[PDB]
Parts: C-alpha cells; structure tokens; sequence
C-alpha cells in the first residue's frame, strides 16, 4: 500500500552526481507547520538541497523559522500547509518576504487536484482525489524514474527526476526523511481515485507519527 520504495530513495541519493547533471530551475521551498515537529524542504529544480525539522516552536515561531530558511535558500517560491493550524499564516509569511522576490502559496492538500480537467499523462481529476495525492504521486513518479535511470540505465529527462544532495542535506536528516516517505500509504477510495492516508489515519491505524518532513517535500513538488 506504500507508494514509495526505499530502494528508489537510495538510488535517488546523489543521482545528479551519479548521472552527471546539475540543478537547473527555480528554487522551491515548503513548510509543514505540524498538526499541533515541523518540516521544511527546499529544492533547486530537480535537486533537493535542504530537509529541516523545526523543534519546540509555536506556530508563529515555526513560520519565522521556515520563511528565514526560504530566504537563506534563495527561494523563488514558498508554500506552506494551510489545511490545518497553518490556515492563518499568510499575513506573517508575506511580512517575512517583504521586499523580496519570493511568492507565497497556501497549499491545501484536501483540494481537488491542480489542473484537474487536463488529460492525465482520462483527466487528472479522474486519477487523483486531491492535491495531497497528486503531489505525493508527482514525488513518487520522479523517484521511480530516477531509480530506473540510476539502476536500470533507462534514460529520463533530469527535469522529470529527483536527486537528494546528500552532502547539502546531511545524512541524519536525509535518513529521517526516508523513514517518513516509506510510510506514506494509499487508502481505499469508493470512486476509484488515488487517495492517501492522512496523518490522523496513519496515527490511529498504524501508530505512525506525523510525516511532516515528507509532507514538506511533497508540497515543494508544486511550483505555483
Ligand atoms: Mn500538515
Ligand atoms: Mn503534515
């Protein structure tokens, strides 16, 4: 039921070095303010460069922490989870980015998918229940393609892959991320759409704590 294989994550570690390409594109950062530990993720194009945990912070301290990291990382775009306790953080977030060319986007995972009437590559809306499922599968698809390139020698466009810059991220935090990603699970859906267990469900059913590093990385798959 899990959507991401550990072997893909191991392959994707330093995949850009293994395959000889460089990060190109926008810098995208995202923040998970927790249900009520926090998460932050940042990538430059297809290369993930920071995974950070935000400990012993209230909601406003967490947002200061995450927005400061976004500034430090040279973000072009910043997203944060607004489905729960984060729903009120827009003012603080825009204040943090005053005078800086950084866009701020509230991510709501429970929304219908982005661009849902577009064809699925029938429509995106037929395939994914919501944005949480859509962007976790964007992540899973990038990782699988990266695995096939790294381990099976199957060409893929770097723009469609994802590499973890291990030296930038740090081994400990990369391991924490990976331990969360392999816990993200599909759940039954009565309309035949892809849908994932929520944190609440993961906690109650399986005793799994909130995967906020994973969620932060998932949100940064959406470049607004
Ligand atoms: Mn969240
Ligand atoms: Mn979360």
């Amino acid at each position: 039921m899990a959507i991401i294989k550990r072997e893909w994550l191991e392959a994707a570690t330093d995949a850009h070095k293994k395959l000889g390409w460089k990060a190109k594109g926008a810098v995208v950062s995202a923040h998970d303010p927790s249900d009520t530990a926090k998460g932050y993720a940042s990538r430059h194009g297809s290369v993930v460069k920071r995974i950070a945990e935000g400990l012993l912070m209230d909601i406003n301290e967490g947002a200061d922490w995450a927005t400061s990291l976004a500034i430090e990382d040279g973000a072009d775009h910043y997203l944060w989870d607004g489905d729960g306790v984060g729903a009120g953080l827009r003012r603080q977030t825009t204040e943090a980015f005053s005078g800086k060319k950084i866009t701020a986007t509230m991510f709501k995972g429970s929304e219908s998918p982005f661009d849902e009437d577009a064809p699925y590559q029938r429509t995106i809306g037929d395939v994914f229940r919501n944005k949480r499922a859509q962007f976790y599968y964007a992540l899973a698809d990038r990782l699988y393609l990266t695995y096939r390139a790294v381990v099976h020698g199957e060409y893929a466009d770097p723009d469609d892959m994802l590499s973890f810059d291990k030296e930038a991220i740090g081994e400990k935090m990369l391991e924490k991320l990976f331990a969360e990603l392999t816990q993200i699970q599909r759940k039954f859906n009565n309309n035949g759409k892809l849908e994932l267990m929520t944190a609440v469900e993961m906690k109650q059913k399986l005793g799994i704590p909130s995967p906020n590093l994973a969620d932060a990385l998932m949100m940064c798959m959406h470049c607004p």
